[PDB]
């Protein structure tokens, strides 16, 4: 599924995206809009590491979801890489919680550093009545 906006914003916002780990909404939307598109079928493969991301939030399946044909991914995840690409991102977003949870925190995405951070993003969520 592709998501409008406001769509997505008021959708991220129920699933308690807002300040989650000190991350902002607006921050959650600079993300999604830049690494997918707002597209949750979206898929990257890496052809330098053999890895795959998946999904809205582009997760990789070396350390984060399952695909089975990730070398070095050896176990370990236990959520199914086929769980991003759903269009309901309920286990989306359970999985982006879990990747912040980390030390990096949002810093986790290079595409998050690239265009997200010391910017204003307020006008991803301008006008969704979030
Ligand atoms: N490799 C890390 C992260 C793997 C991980 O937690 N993946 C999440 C998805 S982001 C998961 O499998 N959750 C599935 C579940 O618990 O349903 C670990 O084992 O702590």
């Amino acid at each position: 599924k592709v998501f409008e906006r406001c769509e997505l914003a008021r959708t991220l916002k129920r699933l308690g995206m807002d300040g989650y780990r000190g991350i902002s909404l607006a921050n959650w939307m600079c993300l999604a809009k830049w690494e997918s598109g707002y597209n949750t079928r979206a898929t990257n493969y890496n052809a330098g590491d053999r890895s795959t991301d998946y999904g809205i939030f582009q997760i990789n399946s070396r350390y984060w979801c399952n695909d089975g044909k990730t070398p070095g991914a050896v176990n370990a995840a236990h959520l199914s890489c086929s769980a991003l690409l759903q269009d309901n991102i309920a286990d989306a977003v359970a999985c982006a919680k879990r990747v912040v949870r980390d030390p990096q925190g949002i810093r986790a995405w290079v595409a998050w550093r690239n265009r997200c951070q010391n910017r204003d993003v307020r006008q991803y969520v301008q006008g969704c009545g979030v």
